């Protein structure tokens, strides 16, 4: 076979003939391939080859494309590594009225080039390493090397020559103003401050010109925050220790709730004596979050600014960030004050609804639509329709995790694949460039795993690994594979250090790699810590905890900017749609309109969607500013999910707007989604909106000693939601002192 059997199902090892079922359409066919055959490592980079990463473009390209090391850019070329740094003439932040789009950008532009003595043509440049968040691209001549490493949060880039020493060259002749021989400040002619250190004896020459040259075969670069000697002393102490490891270890306390992180590097002495540590920039998610263990490394003054605000440095080996888990649900409970016969015609309705592709992005839109409306058929007392929803589920997943047909041939559509070349599970057929540039697995997997949860929920056996559970849990590997995974690199999707996942698995842009739709990145974390807590793998559960809460904590920063500090005042949106390494965009990766430049980071709405009301003034800001540029509350598109937002802070507005328009249009219509948004439904709209009537705001500041479990409050008045996936009761405590009894299979309260 081509073929290797998991459980009850299998996944292809042999690339598929596709069915390509009569669509000509060179878009779609083309998106039914593999990711690129050439991958730009060296020999010492084997296994699986890491993606997703914000560094992708120097394994993809030749050199490389643009990225974003905070604080620098830099770029790979024939001649050396380009460094820059937008300085706030830099920086722009311009509108297109018309579009309704917004841009903050800076500039591709180059402050000098890194070179080598011996070559200004390197062949190509590989990944010779990585770890959690630096990598080492290695400039490749014969003989001829230069090995660059660097990192997002690294004020360092360290240069390491092979049969030639060290050249920086400048278009314009830089100010060198402290010249202590081996070590020299500098500024650009546009006044950027930066330094450059090689070992004691070997002095710098060129001073004056636009070529500075050392004999070193070791120099390092430094990004200085001021023209400032005692900073460049400062960085003069770490300048010669090379970062070789570096490690995000994370602690989930399930007592307290608190996530735990700990950023590590190991260094290589260039010098003697050098210390092992390094100087780091943190970002505003970080150190916002910082312990207090790691308060007195911090170098008070040593700002950077960057797209995503102000970095700060720290000095050492380590820093730890404490976070906090606020928890999860399968669903909302059946606490709402809706009418009971009109949720179940809702929920009736929804049996016309249908998938509006065969890919797995759209297939999975409607498997977790159909995993939302079941637990609510079940609070309805409709249990019969519960059951042919969560069998449908499993028709759908028995089928796309099997990839051979009945007579044992490989499958030629619904079906996952092994690309062995990179190390990754494929499914076909694709969209989204999931397969051709292994894109989004994160957003198109979390609905598999969704449907997974649900059925897991009311049927345990079927979640076994030697059913279809194994199947599942190689589908979660692929997108958040923990440390030494024989076929899938470690936590695909999550750059640990800038605390955002990252969709694209090329990067292969002038602005790094991107993150549109952070909603559905948290979506697939919750259905992680659901399924492993429905199927006893703790382990797995605490990974899914860890990335949910660090998500939450750079979506709060970068998306909504929850504390009015990081988005110029002249932006005028609440949001930023897609984030990228070297830029902010109020704007989708599709052609739309208002609404969904705003609700992308906000769908699908679900039992982990409460992250989203943590923040009340945020809401509301967000949401009047969508209504002061809509005009009115007649939105565009998927005004459901505008309905459901509203809720956070305002239910009775939101079911004002319901009631006037949520029966404007009948059944299903993939034609339309004015009213209801193709990945939600009546039913969920309706459920929602009333149970956030009844329970009022969320409450992010209790916790519980279980992780799935919500506190919301209405006035002063608390209400506890816990889910308890176990064959036993449970007590859970709360941190205000609250305790509750919890049967088994069951929620605390509104079961139905
Ligand atoms: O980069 C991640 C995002 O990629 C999007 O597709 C892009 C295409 O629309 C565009 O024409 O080309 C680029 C490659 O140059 C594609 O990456 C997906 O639609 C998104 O879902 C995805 O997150
Ligand atoms: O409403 C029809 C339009 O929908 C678009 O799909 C969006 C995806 O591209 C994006 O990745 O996710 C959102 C939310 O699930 C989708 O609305 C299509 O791209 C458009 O071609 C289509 O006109």
């Amino acid at each position: 076979m081509h073929a290797v059997s998991v459980g009850k199902g299998s996944y292809a090892t042999e690339f598929p003939e596709i069915d390509f079922g009569g669509i000509n359409d060179p878009g779609f066919r083309d998106q039914q391939g593999e990711p690129p055959a050439t991958i730009y490592r060296s020999d010492r980079v084997t296994g699986p080859m890491q993606t997703n990463s914000w560094w992708g473009s120097l394994a993809v390209d030749r050199f490389s494309m643009n990225q974003y090391p905070h604080p620098f850019s830099v770029r790979h070329r024939a001649e050396g590594l380009h460094v820059f740094y937008d300085a706030p003439h830099n920086m722009v932040v311009h509108e297109n009225r018309e579009a309704g789009t917004w841009h903050i950008h800076g500039a591709i532009g180059t402050d000098f080039t890194i070179k080598h003595s011996g070559t200004a043509n390197f062949e190509q440049a590989v990944v010779d390493d990585y770890n959690d968040w630096y990598v080492r691209g290695l400039l490749e001549n014969g003989a001829h090397q230069m090995a660059i490493t660097y990192g997002v949060g690294s004020p360092y880039i360290f240069v390491e020559y092979e049969d030639g020493s060290a050249v920086l060259d400048f278009d314009i002749a830089p100010d060198v103003w402290e010249m202590n021989g081996h070590v020299i400040g500098f500024s650009t002619h546009d006044h950027k401050h930066y330094a450059a250190f090689a070992p004691p004896g070997q002095n710098w020459s060129g001073i004056g010109s636009k070529t500075l040259t050392n004999n070193a075969d070791y120099i390092a670069i430094a990004k200085l925050p001021e023209k400032d000697g005692n900073m460049l002393a400062k960085f003069e102490q770490y300048a010669y220790s090379v970062v070789r490891d570096a490690v995000a270890d994370w602690t989930y306390d399930e007592a307290t709730g608190t996530v735990t992180t700990t950023f590590e590097v190991t260094t290589e002495a260039k010098v003697q004596g050098a210390p092992d540590g390094t100087i780091f920039a943190l970002y505003p998610h970080q150190y916002r979050h910082l312990a207090s263990s790691s308060e007195n490394q911090l170098l008070q003054n040593y700002q950077y600014e960057i797209i995503r605000g102000t970095m700060i440095g720290l000095e050492g080996k380590r820093f730890t960030t404490e976070l906090t888990y606020p928890g999860v649900l399968p669903s909302l409970p059946d606490l709402g004050d809706y009418d009971r016969e009109r949720l179940i015609g809702y929920l009736h309705d929804a049996t016309s609804d249908y998938p509006t592709g065969s890919d797995t992005y759209e297939l999975g839109k409607y498997i977790g639509k159909l995993a939302t409306l079941a637990p609510i058929a079940d609070q309805m007392g409709e249990y019969e329709l519960a059951e042919q929803f969560r069998g449908e589920l499993k028709d759908i997943l028995e089928d796309w995790l099997q990839a051979t047909n009945a007579s044992g041939q490989l499958k030629g559509k619904n079906l996952f694949y092994y690309n062995e070349n990179w190390g990754t599970i494929l499914g076909y057929h694709a969209a989204h460039s999931s397969a051709t540039r292994i894109n989004d697995h994160h957003f198109h997997y979390g609905y598999f795993v969704k449907a997974a949860a649900e059925i897991a929920r009311a049927d345990q056996e079927w979640a076994k690994s030697e059913n279809w559970g194994g199947m599942i849990d190689l589908l979660i590997r692929d997108f958040m594979a923990d440390r030494d995974d024989d076929l899938f690199p470690y936590l695909r999707m999550f750059d640990p250090y800038s605390g955002n996942s990252w969709a694209d698995g090329l990067a292969t842009f002038d602005a790094g790699n991107n993150q549109e739709s952070s909603s559905e990145a948290m979506h697939a974390w919750t259905n992680v810590i659901l399924w492993a807590e429905a199927t006893g793998n703790k382990a797995l559960r605490d990974r899914a905890i860890y990335l949910y809460t660090t998500e939450m904590s750079a979506i709060n920063e970068y998306f909504f900017d929850v504390h009015q500090e990081i988005f110029p005042e002249e932006y005028g949106p609440e949001i930023v749609t897609i984030n990228w390494g070297g830029k902010m965009d109020h704007a989708t990766w599709w052609n739309s309109g208002k609404v969904e430049k705003y609700a992308i980071n906000w769908l699908p709405f679900h039992g982990g969607s409460l992250y989203l009301g943590h923040h009340p003034d945020y809401v509301d800001r967000a949401y009047e500013e969508l209504r002061r540029d809509i005009g009115s509350t007649d939105w565009n598109l998927w005004s459901n999910l505008v309905w459901m937002y509203r809720a956070f802070t305002n239910p009775d507005d939101a079911l004002q707007q319901m009631e006037a328009s949520i029966d404007d249009y009948g059944l299903f219509d993939p034609g339309n989604e004015k009213i209801i948004e193709r990945g939600s439904t009546k039913a969920q709209t309706y459920h929602w909106i009333h149970n956030l009537a009844e329970l009022g705001r969320v409450d992010p500041t209790v916790t519980a000693n279980h992780p799935i479990y919500a506190v919301f409050n209405k006035n002063g008045n608390r209400t506890y939601i816990v889910y308890n996936f176990s064959d036993s009761p449970i007590t859970v405590q709360f941190s205000d002192g609250h305790s509750i009894q919890v049967e088994p299979h069951s929620f605390n309260i509104g079961n139905g």
